[PDB]
């Protein structure tokens, strides 16, 4: 594209081609995010700490989104539609692919959506970094039963299934198609846009 790509290595957020982006890590210098044209970005990490990087929207909602990804973890990493709510403070992850560790937790059934079935889990995070600072909060999970690296995510269907399982979201903060991980190494290239049939 005409876009002059840049590479981010320090915690930050902003907009790029109308897309909200977020980069966060506790191991600066060991992970980078490259901003591409439109809703595209790449990541690269080597012996990192915690990291999360993605493009999407500064205010989340019941969007139907379509993505395409190259996802290459050597350890614990996820390819995931990732977001936050406030009141209550909740982090949620719709997990499309994973590395050496598949997420698990308190199992609350399944949701079938977008050509596949997802396991539903709730976990808790204690005194951890958040959009509200150091906090204890819920994590809502949908983990696809088979990995994939492209397709359409009907976010509304996950929200509804969680609600039926008694997993209640607050007022939406950001919502990104993220590459997230803990330590080890890897790379990703991810393209996201709103669109596709719900
Ligand atoms: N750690
Ligand atoms: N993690």
């Amino acid at each position: 594209g005409s876009h002059m790509d840049t590479t981010i290595t320090q915690n930050q957020t902003g907009y790029d081609n109308g897309y909200f982006y977020s980069f966060w890590t506790d191991a600066p210098g060991t992970v980078s995010m490259t901003l591409h044209s439109g809703g595209s970005y790449s990541t690269s990490w080597r012996n990192t700490g915690h990291f999360k990087a993605g493009k999407g929207w500064s205010t989340g909602g019941r969007r139907t989104v379509t993505y395409n990804a190259s996802f290459n973890p050597s350890g614990i990493a996820y390819l995931t539609l990732y977001g936050w709510t406030r009141n209550p403070l909740v982090s949620y992850l719709i997990v499309e692919s994973w590395g050496t560790y598949r997420p698990t937790g308190t199992y609350k059934g399944t949701v079938t959506t977008d050509g596949g079935t997802y396991d539903i889990y709730e976990t808790w995070r204690y005194n951890a970094p958040s959009i509200e600072g150091t906090r204890t909060f819920q994590i809502f999970w949908s983990v696809r039963q088979q990995k994939r690296t492209s397709g359409t995510i009907t976010i509304g269907n996950h929200f509804d299934a969680w609600a039926r399982a008694g997993m209640n979201l607050g007022s939406h903060d950001y919502q990104i198609m993220a590459t997230k991980g803990w330590q080890s190494s890897g790379s990703s290239t991810v393209s996201i846009s709103e669109g596709g049939n719900p």
